[PDB]
């Protein structure tokens, strides 16, 4: 398949979270409604799984986030828009603009960020999101930080919105050591 089930865990409320090993480049061909890139103020798609999202889109996916741009305008921090996922089989793209590790409050913003997200998802009543590993790389935060305080705004979410649309979350992750941790991590429930 290319992509290959690690680990699995049920939430209070009967959600699954799944981890997945794959390059992040594979990101975009991945069967799933959602998908979350994280990049900056600018959603400019200018690293790996940006620039891959654009070899499986075309012109109709590039044209369609610099619609986005227009009309949002530059993305703020904990903020997160969507784009038509026009090539890929994902329907929805969440673009999001994470905060960077010795930020001001950068531990509730990386839970905002999250939070958002979701809310995203929801609100366009999706089943199925896939994160890949966020905060970590570009932004330096701690690899284990970053998935403790993710996995905590998830559990977070689900537990503070009665019903939702979603029903499966990924991550979506190719670094052994953050694959070590998040498996140690979703064992916490």
């Amino acid at each position: 398949d290319g992509f290959t089930v690690l680990s699995t865990k049920s939430l209070f409320l009967g959600q699954k979270l799944n981890l997945i090993h794959s390059e992040i480049s594979n990101l975009a061909g991945f069967e799933v409604e959602a998908i979350i890139n994280p990049t900056n103020a600018d959603i400019d798609l200018k690293d790996d799984l940006g620039n891959t999202l654009e070899k499986k889109g075309g012109k109709e996916f590039v044209e369609a986030v610099l619609e986005l741009r227009k009309k949002n305008g530059p993305l703020e921090v904990a903020g997160a828009a969507v784009s038509a996922g026009h090539g890929l089989p994902a329907k929805f793209v969440i673009h999001c603009n994470s905060p960077v590790w010795g930020a001001d409050k950068c531990e509730e913003l990386l839970e905002k960020t999250v939070k958002n997200c979701l809310a995203l998802a929801d609100d366009k009543k999706l089943k199925s999101i896939a994160f890949p590993s966020i905060g970590s790389g570009r932004n330096g935060f701690p690899k284990q930080t970053a998935a403790q305080l993710i996995l905590k705004a998830i559990s977070s979410y689900f537990v503070s919105t009665m019903s939702s649309s979603i029903k499966t979350v990924y991550f979506v992750l190719f670094d052994s050591e953050s694959i070590g941790i998040y498996v140690q991590e979703m064992a916490k429930l």
